[PDB]
């Protein structure tokens, strides 16, 4: 009940009024939009069933680490567990969200915004500069540069044998794995699931926050550029890379070309996720993205 949730928040230190609205669009969570007794708006997440324990533990450690090194806001998980996740509403809305009924992409920001490019580049620089020693201390996954390709090769085998893959996607992924010059000889801490729907910004485009941190680890930095090129296009990605390098972002000759292969590999990564988030709904939609059907 609303009273049940009020008790939990009280049982973890937070006093809420009895006025809540519920949202049902989530896969793993139900979402509650609450209000504390002083009038501040809150976001509650209640995982549906058992399963979410290690992700909620990990994401809380990631949030506490990244806020130390970011000049923009991330969710402040004052209550954190599979009983209840609660944080105050952040300052801005995402630059886009997906309409819940149709998945039509509704944009809260001008795509051409110069300020989005410069502030996203600065945020990318800040995320990718987080020291490996600190990532190690928080027990997060660390991919070495020489492990990247065998990892993907394993991913390709597993997704092929169970979900299936179009012949054209398989040949492109193998071409990718064969193209040595595309692969950086270093890895860095990355957000892991970064695109405009996970970036909060003012209407002028200035990044004010970044959300959904549960995938963050040390990996190929191009992963954090793929979501931009998919939505903003090749020319915008080039300007982003230039602003990034201007700030001291560590680049290599083929970062642009590697980012395009990463973006094209989206079907593979989603088929990988769908195999450990078991739904007929997900493997079917992953199947279509891979050129089957
Ligand atoms: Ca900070
Ligand atoms: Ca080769
Ligand atoms: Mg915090």
């Amino acid at each position: 009940t609303i009273q049940d949730i009020q008790s939990l928040a009280e049982a973890h230190g937070l006093l809420l009024t009895d006025k809540m609205n519920f949202n049902e669009m989530g896969i793993d969570f139900k979402v509650v939009f609450a209000l504390d007794t002083k009038g501040q708006q809150w976001l509650l997440r209640i995982p549906r069933r058992d399963g979410m324990r290690e992700q909620i533990k990990k994401e809380k450690r990631i949030l506490e680490l990244v806020k130390k090194h970011l000049s923009v806001e991330v969710p402040d998980w004052r209550i954190s567990s599979t009983e209840l996740v609660a944080y105050p509403i952040l300052k801005d809305n995402p630059v886009l969200n997906l309409d819940a009924e149709t998945y039509e992409i509704i944009w809260n920001m001008d795509k051409d915004s110069p300020k989005y490019i410069t502030s996203l580049a600065k945020t990318l620089f800040e995320i990718h500069s987080i020291p490996e020693k600190e990532v190690r201390e928080n027990d997060l996954k660390i991919m070495k540069p020489s492990d990247l390709r065998p990892e993907i090769a394993n991913n390709l085998q597993l997704v092929k044998s169970e979900i299936g893959i179009s012949e054209q996607l398989e040949t492109r992924y193998r071409k990718w794995l064969d193209n040595d010059v595309l692969w950086a000889d270093f890895t860095q801490f990355i957000h892991g699931d970064l695109y405009a729907g996970h970036v909060l910004a003012s209407k002028d485009g200035a990044v004010s926050g970044v959300i959904d941190w549960s995938t963050a680890h040390i990996d190929d930095p191009a992963i954090d550029f793929a979501g931009h090129v998919t939505l903003f296009g090749e020319e915008s990605l080039k300007t982003l890379i230039i602003e990034y390098e201007k700030l001291g972002g560590k680049v290599w000759n083929k970062l642009y070309e590697q980012t395009l292969e990463r973006a094209a590999a989206s079907p593979l990564m989603y088929g990988l996720f769908a195999l450990e988030t078991q739904n007929e709904s997900l493997i079917v939609g992953a199947k279509a993205q891979l050129g089957v059907i």
